[PDB]
């Protein structure tokens, strides 16, 4: 019983975290053989990031302008190419400590943990999902940069994010391990507003088949609702549309409690209309979107209470 | 900006998870140098658990019975003791993986991270906090047993819970590393329960003054109280008493943003008689009791192990 934020742990990523360092600016690089990842605003200076010309910055530059230290070992930078916006640190040693790795670029709803770094060294393990609006509520302070965001499903790491910016709202912007912004953000000092966020009622419905797994069923009703009356709804209180793919992904969760994800639906419409007057729901006054349907089977018992 | 419920990066602790056997049961270990420390009861069949005698199960068993696997490779066992409720066995292998460590007991209100662990193998990482009542509202699952507690201090890892067992309202129990239980708590199965827990005080604050650090101020107000008044409003709302001991803990928080820890307490009171109207702090519609002065500190600083 229980369900907490969980976060893969972070092992596996820690004994690839480096130091990446071109002049003045110091960040974060994920070591992954003999190649250092890292944000290419690394070359850049406050002044640069208003306009900045990358390749022209980077054409200025050469291996030894690189300081790369993994933990009091200083690597050797032997090339240095740029895909998108990524440095690629190729090194002279290969990482001893590399383990089975895959770059995937994730969808909004998905969830990741975030191993936060300073000055290559790891400062804490989170748990966060890609948000609607392409951005992550991270935790991160400045000298983040270069900080990852994976999964580890099957003893292999999946890369999904490199930390690369704080939006004036607070929240993170970042892109997949190939140099790929998540959503419309640009390594930029401009006006880059993240677009007005939803939430993600997937994970919510999870969430609440979470809570009957574990014996919460308070919020339940007797009634059932068409998928497009339920969006009409959602779409009310900035929720994210449900569609089809949603619906079969919730399956198994719908199979294993006895609740049709339509029945789970009209549970969450009578939750939004009403709050939870008074009542929590696996620990929370809210209803909580950043767990997925994946890590709700992961966590969860497979008997429910 | 953005404040995470965040655990200490794993890997030091990962690199001691195995896993042992007695018979039919299976559950985890930690093998610190020479030592594999795991639950006593692991020795146990399910009628023993309703009245074991420990040191006589015990006796009955050799080194052999005892399998250790450390990933694909067996650790031969060459000696067994018993510590309180802590089975220690004396393997063949120092752990090449052991870091610096130390075995400390936490008290209430403190919180840790724990690696939950499946048959020696970590599957996640979540943050809590040890309840004033002695148990702990982890997340875990049957094959848990043995998984643990842990906080980094600098480059020691210090280890402070080993689990034991799941109380009837989904709570976990569990000792130090030494075998001592905490909280009212034995290693058996009969009638066992969560004593009516009470909110972390200094916690709660110490989150509110996190939420001032990352921008949210809806909730601070003109007024102050005397430590004496607070505490009669805390001990209605099932708070845990504010000592001075807490009001010197808080001490930095309060330099940093300009707010009296009395001044902090007035703002308390005040949600704690008239609710939040329909806000949130740092995304909770609930008081977050479970991150220490520290650790408010240690994420609004980035320290980093
Ligand atoms: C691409 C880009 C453009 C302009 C400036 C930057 C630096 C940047 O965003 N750094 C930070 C990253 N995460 C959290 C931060 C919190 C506080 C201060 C800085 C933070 C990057
Ligand atoms: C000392 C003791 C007495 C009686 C029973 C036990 C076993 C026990 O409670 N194990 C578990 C621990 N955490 C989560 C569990 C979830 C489901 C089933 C079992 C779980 C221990
Ligand atoms: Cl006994």
């Amino acid at each position: 019983s229980g369900f907490r934020k969980m976060a893969f742990p972070s092992g596996k990523v820690e004994g690839c975290m480096v130091q990446v360092t071109c002049g003045t600016t110091t960040l974060n690089g994920l070591w992954l053989d003999d190649v250092v990842y890292c944000p290419r605003h690394v070359i850049c200076t406050s002044e640069d990031m208003l306009n900045p010309n990358y390749e022209d910055l980077l054409i200025r530059k050469s291996n030894h302008n690189f300081l790369v230290q993994a933990g009091n070992v200083q690597l050797r930078v032997i090339g240095h190419s740029m895909q998108n916006c990524v440095l690629k640190l190729k090194v002279d040693t290969a990482n001893p400590k590399t383990p089975k790795y895959k770059f995937v670029r994730i969808q909004p709803g998905q969830t990741f943990s975030v191993l936060a770094c300073y000055n290559g060294s790891p400062s804490g393990v989170y748990q966060c999902a890609m948000r609607p609006n392409f951005t992550i509520k991270g935790s991160f302070l400045n000298g983040s940069c270069g900080s990852v965001g994976f999964n580890i499903d099957y003893d292999c790491v999946s890369f999904c994010y490199m930390h690369h910016m704080e939006l004036p709202t607070g929240v993170h912007a970042g892109t997949d391990l190939e140099g790929n912004f998540y959503g419309p953000f640009v390594d930029r000092q401009t006006a880059q507003a993240a677009g007005t966020d939803t939430t993600i009622t997937v994970n919510v419905l999870a969430w609440l088949y979470a809570a009957v797994i574990n014996g919460d069923r308070w919020f339940l009703n007797r009634f059932t609702t068409t998928l497009n009356d339920f969006n009409l709804v959602a779409m009310k209180y900035n929720y994210e549309p449900l569609t089809q793919d949603h619906v079969d992904i919730l399956g198994p969760l719908s199979a294993q409690t006895g609740i049709a994800v339509l029945d789970m639906c009209a549970s969450l419409k009578e939750l939004l209309q009403n709050g939870m007057n008074g009542r929590t729901i696996l620990g929370s006054a809210l209803l909580e979107d950043e767990f997925t349907p994946f890590d709700v089977v992961r966590q969860c018992s497979g008997v429910t209470f």
